[PDB]
């Protein structure tokens, strides 16, 4: 469950938030696989409410009606199709599992299902998959409301409703092999693995008890023996009784602080700075390694629905998140996830920014279309951070240097940083207010190299800033900090 069940060289994975089926599977074909991305993560694919407004926020798909393949994303037929067109370029599918819970317990305020498929939240009843009262916990939960009431109380958290959702009483076999059934049909499709959706709402071992009866993967396409990559949602700040070590037995668990602190010693907060990150990852308490999976976006689509640490990022901010990704990306720590997403207006109030009833681009109900510019960007209000050269050319870069160790780690003793990752990869940060000269030693043998973060290697030449690296593996790197990416980076396939 700890494998990501990618090719060979790919290393990272990217959320294709609420795109359609038809779209990721022509991603996969025209530019993530000529890319080199591992895999995608799709938005819940099982049946889910639709309000009455038309109104499609994005919170409707973590609400489960059952697990028919049908929502806004497309059916069974389009989601069988991208699987398949996904695997055979080599890219996998990794699908967001919503297995904690129903609906709210109310929501028939006015709600339909995207499916049809009849539902009653009051009475517990979910025929189609089917589900019944007795299959919740509202004899286990012990609070006034049924609802979790402290959310850092860890039997509240896993037994009671999270924010109104009706709670699956995990711990029957029943419940179990229903969730296992609708997992082990996607991994039949084709599925590598899956996200597990607040996992910290689940106790470890009933989260283990559904993952020993999932199947090996399809050997069609993955060899014999391969297991499910499973990646656990769990916000584990600190002081609190649960733990993410609680769920390493189960597979990676989303390592949030990573995210947050690189967000705050980005933005340089209570004077934190980058030259802190030369202990990056565990030097810094976070998960081990090889149960990590990392991220920048400490909280997407930060709506009023989120208990924990966030950053969402615009233009001043869009070079920040860059320079966050960046990092992210050449660091050897955790398996990384790049997100993808769409635009949407903010309010401006509350203190930061509170226009919370975001939901995708959608076309009178199902989900827009993805178009791409001449210039390889998107429109129909996609933003497609991953097709941002600074953004793919490090997803490059990360795979190129895969398995090289960290060194050559460089620093000011401010916010400008710098390191390589064994002989095929050297990247360099100016995060500080005045520009950056000097030459630095890298890992790298003599030649020519492009920078990837300000341009591409076409055609034997680069199109942007190209370094040189002397014999013994010197060179001048000179970064202003008024550039729009006030960062480096040069890898063994960007020299010439
Ligand atoms: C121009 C893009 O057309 C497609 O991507 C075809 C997607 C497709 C999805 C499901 C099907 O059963 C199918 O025949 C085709
Ligand atoms: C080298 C071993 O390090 C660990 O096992 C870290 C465990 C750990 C558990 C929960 C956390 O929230 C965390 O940051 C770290
Ligand atoms: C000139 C740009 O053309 C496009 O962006 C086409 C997008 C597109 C084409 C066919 C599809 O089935 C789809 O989902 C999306
Ligand atoms: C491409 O251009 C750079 C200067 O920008 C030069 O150093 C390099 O040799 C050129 N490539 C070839 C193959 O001549
Ligand atoms: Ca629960
Ligand atoms: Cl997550």
């Amino acid at each position: 469950q700890y494998s990501p069940n990618t090719q060979q060289g790919r290393t990272s994975i990217v959320h294709l938030f609420e795109w359609r089926w038809v779209d990721i599977a022509l991603e996969c074909e025209r530019y993530l696989a000529p890319k080199g991305f591992g895999g995608v993560q799709v938005s819940p694919p099982n049946e889910n409410v639709a309000i009455y407004n038309p109104f499609r926020p994005w919170w409707e798909r973590y609400q489960p009606v059952s697990y028919k393949l049908c929502t806004r994303s497309g059916n069974e037929d389009e989601f069988r199709n991208m699987v398949t067109r996904c695997n055979n370029v080599g890219v996998r599918i990794y699908v967001d599992a919503v297995i904690n819970h129903m609906c709210g317990n109310a929501v028939s305020a006015g709600t339909s299902s995207t499916c049809g498929s009849y539902f009653n939240p009051g009475s517990r009843d979910f025929p189609a998959v089917p589900y019944s009262g007795w299959d919740f916990n509202d004899g286990k939960c012990k609070t006034g409301s049924g609802d979790i009431e402290n959310y850092n109380d860890a039997t509240q958290v896993r037994d009671c409703r999270l924010t109104g959702l009706l709670d699956l009483a995990l711990e029957k076999d029943y419940v179990r092999s229903k969730i296992a059934e609708y997992m082990n049909h996607l991994i039949d499709i084709g599925v590598a693995g899956f996200r597990l959706d607040a996992s910290k709402h689940m106790w470890p071992g009933d989260i283990k008890a559904i993952l020993d009866k999932l199947h090996n993967l399809n050997s069609n396409w993955f060899p014999a023996g391969s297991k499910p990559f499973i990646y656990q949602e769990v916000i584990d700040l600190g002081g609190e009784p649960i733990k993410s070590s609680d769920y390493f037995g189960n597979g990676r668990v989303t390592e949030f602080k990573y995210g947050a602190k690189l967000g705050t010693v980005i933005r340089k907060w209570n004077g934190e700075k980058m030259s802190y990150l030369k202990n990056w990852g565990e030097g810094w308490g976070f998960v081990p390694s090889d149960r990590a999976l990392v991220f920048v976006d400490n909280h997407d689509n930060q709506r009023g629905h989120g208990a924990g640490g966030a950053s969402i990022l615009t233009f001043w901010d869009a070079r920040l998140y860059k320079m966050a990704v960046g990092f992210m990306l050449a660091h050897p720590y955790g398996f990384t996830r790049v997100m993808s997403s769409y635009r949407w207006p903010r309010q401006f109030q509350n203190g930061n920014d509170v226009n919370d009833w975001v939901g995708p681009p959608n076309n009178n109900g199902v989900i827009k279309e993805v178009t791409i510019n001449p210039d390889t960007t998107c429109g129909n209000d996609w933003v497609c951070e991953h097709r941002w050269r600074q953004i793919r050319n490090m997803v490059i870069f990360r795979n190129v240097v895969d398995g090289q160790p960290f060194t050559n780690w460089y620093d000011n003793g401010s916010n400008q940083v710098a390191f390589g990752r064994g002989n095929r990869g050297f990247i360099v940060f100016n995060n500080d207010d005045w520009s950056f000269s000097l030459t630095l030693q890298t890992g790298l043998p003599a030649g020519t190299y492009c920078d990837v973060i300000s341009g591409d290697k076409i055609n034997g030449n680069c199109t942007g800033i190209k370094i040189y690296v002397s014999d013994d593996g010197k060179a001048h790197f000179s970064i202003s900090n008024s550039a729009e990416d006030p960062f480096i980076a040069i890898h063994a396939e960007s020299k010439l």
